[PDB]
């Protein structure tokens, strides 16, 4: 597949999907999807969520010029705001002269969180479950086969104490689960259910609360890219000086948070409109991107941006990116379906991996704005 | 208007739509927008982003039964995932017996930032900007006379230094700018670019950025609500229980950042899809939303819960509201239009008001639900 799409951007809307159906090889029910409007029918739409009294479109893009590991790939994007489908084709297309995106990922662990109350003495608790791990971990193990043999499933558990709270001495256990190609809410949660009376005889307290952590900092994805001065020379500036006033606009994120919320919004920017577009929760994304962000101490760049030994501008993304191929949305909705086929993603895994890539360029493209732009 | 809409969620989407029309007194075409597919259409939408080849929908709803500031109101909301508008709404149900939220704001206030770099005198720059402040606040001013008129403008400045980074001295100028019905980016980016040429001229250095902030922590918006034990009472528990588990669930987001993500995430369930329906940049409130969580260094709850001196519950959120009823795609949409049709905000303060009711209401419900499972 290419993904250059030259000319794409000053296509009518029909000439540009028909350019999308023949690079794919679409079928017919596929293009006309996006042909006629309501894609999504009522008794979907109704279905989906409560008290439903129509639909609310938003306009549906695609993304030019990405790569990944080698691999051209065509991006599905729903949002509002201008100049965001631009910049990341650019970036991208920058991108491409350099061997386009690099990327990789953790296996798809999220966390259930098991909270324990009740308990006069939660630190001599927390060694009894660990002593009793195995145990557990079995447990949660039991009913989903079906994940087991898929390559998932309850891989550990940590127990994590706050002895001295305003409201007494509270357990908290994380149920670390792979997940496979789901977000990861339904399953955790399950087995955060089925292990809770396991624990509470073990700890002798009571469980509260039995839930996923939004803070998915164990299913992490990881994109690079790398441009040279030459690409970023302008009309003003060279390329040399446009890499460093970016390096400027870094550093800059990284100490000052009214910037960093700033320039991350931007990379949100990119992979926001992929979650939608996806039919997945960007609610859950945006929270433990953000959480993510002030792991610190201190509300920082989700991306880095460095010179090279070379003199080459090279950016990075690492972050939580927990999405699903499967689940709600992402199956029930057919242009949700559309886009994983526009896609071409086989995990959840690799869906993680073009969205931190679209959000590493995305932030690129905001930053390189900002720096060339002459002073008025 | 009363919003309590009994068996609304069991009409189909026709009878919901002819109910709120009737309402609402809408008119026979605006109910058409909502009743065929196809209200944004594809000239608008192809518009309004860079490489559109069609339209995505989600589908739009309205929660019942909430009331703000002793008024109902119905709150549309564009989402996928289930349980969001059901929860808001039996939150805001028992909200009502009790008053419904009560609910404030800061002015729309925003701020631009100017980095500028390349002094050796960070320092002292910083005190020729202030020097000066009342030149450079006309400066912005002057570039957006139609902004001051409707009762806006740029209203102060504040400048805040970096003497030591690894890319050296830097300073950066805040204005702080009353934005009115603005989200306010293209606002207040305008007028950063506008006293950027006299900022170099005061500090002798160079200017880099200049752009809005979306940690608005000037632009708050400010939700109570109260519920009583009678009304969290359930087969399995007391009322009071419930309230004492909800506390503990509060005390331990507090301290918990892996669960003070989930709980805060809950509360913007609530939110964003209001952000969604009204066409305002949801990435920007969510942004300002979970940067304001960490202020302190330590990310935590962005709602507060606590009993009264009457045993009651009573929940608050403050936090960065920046919204439009002008501006990006809020006009742009006809959906968007409606959409502020039938919540009958006058201001974007008042949005934000009713975003910050709709988020104390979900968060409420989230708990609620984990305290008696």
């Amino acid at each position: 597949l290419d993904s250059r799409l030259p000319a794409f951007r000053n296509l009518s809307p029909a000439a540009r999907l028909d350019h999308i159906g023949q690079l794919l090889g679409l079928s017919h029910d596929d293009v006309s999807l996006l042909a006629n409007a309501g894609a999504l029918p009522m008794d979907i739409a109704n279905g989906m969520i409560e008290n439903v009294i129509g639909t609310f479109e938003l306009p549906y893009a695609v993304a030019s010029n990405f790569q990944i590991n080698g691999r051209d790939v065509l991006v599905p994007l729903v949002v509002e705001e201008p100049s965001i489908v631009a910049a990341a084709s650019y970036m991208a297309k920058l991108a491409r002269a350099n061997g386009g995106f690099t990327t990789s990922s953790s296996a798809p662990l999220m966390h259930a969180q098991v909270q324990i109350v009740g308990i006069q003495d939660p630190l001599n608790a927390r060694l009894s479950l660990l002593r009793r791990k195995d145990e557990i971990i079995e447990l949660a193990n039991r009913k989903d086969q079906l994940l087991n043999s898929l390559g998932g499933g309850c891989r550990d558990i940590e127990v994590h104490t706050f002895a001295d709270t305003p409201r007494g001495p509270m357990l908290v256990a994380h149920l670390i689960v792979d997940v496979r190609d789901a977000m990861g809410a339904n399953t955790v949660n399950t087995m955060a259910e089925a292990v809770a009376p396991l624990m509470e005889a073990i700890t002798g307290g009571q469980v509260r609360l039995r839930i996923l952590s939004n803070l998915a900092d164990l299913r992490l994805a990881r994109a690079q890219v790398r441009i040279t001065p030459q690409q970023l020379e302008t009309a003003e500036f060279s390329g040399e000086a446009v890499i460093e006033g970016i390096l400027d606009a870094y550093a800059f994120a990284a100490v000052d948070p009214y910037r960093a919320a700033t320039h991350n919004k931007g990379i949100m920017n990119g992979i926001d409109p992929l979650i939608v577009a996806t039919g997945n929760d960007w609610r859950a994304v945006e929270a433990g991107a953000h959480a993510y962000a002030c792991r610190s101490g201190h509300y920082g760049s989700l991306t880095t941006w460095e010179k090279d030994n070379n003199g080459h501008l090279v950016g990075t993304l690492e972050m939580p990116m927990p999405v699903g191929l499967v689940g709600g949305a992402t199956k029930t909705h057919p242009l949700a379906q559309l886009s994983l086929r526009i896609l071409g993603v086989k995990t959840a895994q690799a869906l993680a991996e073009i969205a931190v890539a679209v959000g590493l360029a995305q932030n690129l493209g905001a930053m390189r704005a900002l720096a060339t732009e002459g002073i008025q």
